[PDB]
């Protein structure tokens, strides 16, 4: 007895289809809402119940659509019920059609969305129609469906660098960066066109080998700066926190074209990044047409004997206790190279787990593998050795997480020798970027703290204490338990000026007292980290006991593997079985 069904595509705000909603599939609606507007030329096409497109008369045509994919089996047949939407929408005749259910889709590859005003647009398939005829006493029906939720899309990368269509694909190429650089980053997501977001917040945090600069965060839509009533930003060691307030959420919601937010800001790299070991962050966007409690994971070291435990608790929207919603599946990252190392799965009947064997030095971080209808708030590391997450059942979708680029240090290693071959203590030396003029390497003193500057200046004190006692050893005097003794009170030296060495600078001044001093143990071991891949000149400063002060300054290259690699010339350590160390040779007075 429905003769007729029209379908109608609307590109409208969720408000306006809403006010469409309870004004009636059903009647035309007479009056559209304000600022909705009906678009032509959408393809829609009928299937049975069971998916199989249908001919007028009800007949299937052995082509079926997916209900998720709109992927249909085969070819598009000629005698399907297919019709292009008018500014009218597609009127079909649905007089042969038996009472029964039958399903509308969009062929949107198919569709060329022309507007009110002849403006062609671009727009979001429709949500499926499954509808029933007769449309109860309805001759010439009316349906209008629900267009699908455009996602986000996000990249984090160096400033310029970022693309959100079409991010980098060599992030893990760590860029190298000398200790002190500051690393300027950019964040950019595209928010899709008549978003209803009652959250838009993006969650940063790094590695501590990354010092986030406070106060340099700045947020831009559509190259548009944000006031600061738009946003609410939290500040941490870490990294951020920004949200967007009710004022900003309106700058990207409802919006006729694809939104552009542009997040910019820096970290400096420290004295805490290791040598050939790479420093990340990690931001995500949690959004939501619901409020969303996610954030960012936060890396944490696992404990003295090499454990990480994960403890979770589930909760609803509104923050009251649920029992244990789904098996939450979690990906043990190393937060600094970005690559899985375990997988854990947490059983509905349990709310922790641990992972055993990790190294103690390294950052890991638990990424929650999506949950339907939860979202991951990672709690603020307050121990290593343990990470918590709280769940929230907020029914928003999974949040975005983007790849983050890598930066590293470089390293070299030394062994003080005679012509013999054998090891030497207390010679120190001077890094020149030149062998003629050139600068020393030095500290920046505005980045060190005194109390910092001060313990390298002991600890140089008591070293020079344990190389004069060294020195009035005799040969045979000097044994294993003598020769520890230099090492220990050089490890705490060579510890002190990596504390210090927070920022380095170049100065005309050999004896200036930030300059960069290495000395040589028991073991005649002395390195150098923090540096930039390239040519480099030791000096000399100091001559061990006995040997000449050398006149000429030994050139060495700093490259993405001097620190690790072997075939160098000289074992660094003792049974390393590593040949990870250049040769210094000393010679004796003539």
């Amino acid at each position: 007895t429905t003769t007729s069904v029209t379908v109608h595509k609307l590109l409208a705000t969720d408000g306006d289809m809403d006010k469409i909603a309870n004004e009636l599939a059903g009647n035309k609606v007479g009056v559209l809402p304000a600022n909705a507007k009906e678009i032509a030329g959408v393809m829609f096409v009928w299937t049975n119940t069971n998916n199989e497109i249908i001919d007028e008369n009800g007949q299937t045509l052995g082509v079926n659509i997916d209900p998720q994919t709109f992927k249909l089996s085969g070819a598009m047949p000629a005698t399907a019920m297919k019709k292009l939407t008018e500014a009218e929408g597609a009127k079909f005749n649905t007089a042969n059609l038996p009472a029964a259910k039958y399903k509308i889709y969009e062929i949107h590859s198919l569709s060329t969305y022309v507007g009110e005003d002849g403006a062609t647009l671009t727009g979001s398939k429709a949500v499926p129609i499954e509808i029933e005829l007769p449309l109860n006493d309805v001759v010439d029906a009316h349906v209008y469906p629900k267009n699908t939720e455009a996602k986000p899309k996000i990249d984090k990368d160096f400033k310029g660098k970022a693309n959100p269509d079409t991010p980098r694909v060599d992030k893990d190429t760590p860029v190298n960066h000398q200790v002190g650089d500051v690393v300027e980053y950019e964040i950019v997501t595209k928010i899709p066109a008549l978003a209803n977001y009652a959250t838009a917040n993006w969650s940063d945090r790094m590695t501590e080998g990354l010092a986030f600069n406070k106060g340099t965060v700045k947020v831009t839509v559509d190259d548009v700066a944000l006031e600061a009533g738009d946003y609410a930003l939290t500040e941490v060691a870490t990294g951020f926190d920004l949200k967007l307030t009710d004022a900003g959420l309106a700058k990207v919601n409802d919006q006729n074209a694809e939104k552009t937010v542009k997040i910019t800001y820096s970290a400096t790299l420290n004295d805490k990044a290791i040598v050939e070991v790479p420093e990340s962050n990690d931001v995500t966007f949690n959004y939501g047409n619901n409020p969303d409690h996610g954030n960012t994971p936060k890396p944490n070291k696992p404990n003295e004997n090499g454990d990480l435990t994960l403890t979770k608790t589930w909760v609803d929207a509104t923050g009251a206790p649920i029992p244990a919603g789904a098996e939450a599946t979690f990906d043990l990252v190393n937060a600094q190279t970005g690559k899985v190392v375990q997988t854990v799965t947490l059983t509905t009947d349990k709310n922790t787990v641990t992972v055993n064997g990790l190294d103690k030095n390294t950052e890991y971080k638990f990424v929650e593998r999506s949950i339907k209808g939860y979202s991951a708030d990672y709690q603020e590391i307050t121990t290593a050795g343990e990470i918590a997450v709280k769940n929230w059942k907020d029914e928003n979708p999974k949040p975005l997480d983007p790849t983050e680029p890598k930066v590293v240090t470089y390293g070299k290693k030394f062994v003080k020798v005679n012509d013999k071959d054998n090891r030497l203590a207390g010679a120190e030396f001077v890094i020149a970027n030149a062998d003629n003029a050139g600068q020393y390497l030095a500290r920046k003193a505005d980045k060190v703290s005194q109390e910092e500057k001060q313990l390298v200046v002991t600890t140089k004190d008591a070293l020079d204490r344990a190389v004069a006692a060294y020195n009035a050893l005799t040969a045979q005097q000097q044994t294993q338990q003598e020769k520890e003794k230099v090492d220990k009170a050089q490890a705490a030296y060579n510890a002190a000026v990596i504390a210090a060495n927070n920022a380095f600078e170049w100065v005309a001044d050999k004896d200036n007292e930030n300059v960069v001093k290495l000395v040589s143990d028991a073991q005649g071991r002395f390195e150098i980290t923090g540096l930039l891949a390239g040519t480099y000149y030791l000096e000399e400063t100091k001559q061990p006991a006995g040997y000449a002060l050398l006149t000429s300054r030994q050139k060495f290259e700093v490259t993405a593997t001097s620190y690790s690699a072997t075939g160098q010339g000289i074992e660094y350590t003792a049974g390393s079985g590593k040949d990870d160390a250049t040769k210094v040779v000393n010679k004796k007075i003539t």
